[PDB]
């Protein structure tokens, strides 16, 4: 259940289905991985980083992403840019779903 | 004012402000470029390819993206994966905005 080139996935908000939907990869290839992370309200991910640059898009709900020098409160439609190796943590304020795109080096 | 690491841009639907908003890069860095393409209804981009893989997310409206072996009709929330060097064309069905993420090789 992964997209190949030319294929499509819907990242619309899950809404009432959020609580029944696990996080899943849309696709993973040599240079890129795209995943939908589903976080229930309160879920935390400790400080960490990835070697390539990445983007986190808040599809619904509210999530706090701690970064060097700030705590970014993302709401629906917010797209956060993380440079290569930029440390960050995640705190789901509400039930939320995130589209996470990671460049692999 | 492109995003630096840890910064946020809204990719919410433009709605009534769509036809007044030009396409713009959210950021451009060594390994990754993220742009919002704003296409008025009927606008076409001819068949072309980029060297790295990419994703095209339909933020609002409807767009037809031609790919090898198919014509994908994307609606809001649809995310298309394009492999490295995958030829594609774009036809805005309605006024639409697209989040385009491109891995740079």
């Amino acid at each position: 259940p992964h997209l190949s080139s030319g294929e499509v996935a819907s990242v619309l908000p899950l809404g009432k289905q959020l609580t029944q939907t696990p996080s899943a990869a849309l696709f993973k290839e040599h240079r890129l991985e795209v995943m939908r992370m589903v976080l229930p309200a309160g879920k935390q991910v400790g400080s960490h980083s990835v070697a390539g640059p990445s983007t986190i898009q808040c599809l619904e709900g509210e999530v706090e992403i701690g970064v060097d020098g700030a705590q970014r409160r993302l709401h629906q439609g917010d797209l956060l840019y993380l440079g290569a190796g930029a440390a960050h943590d995640v705190n789901a304020i509400t039930n939320t779903s995130l589209l996470v795109t990671v460049v692999l080096v």
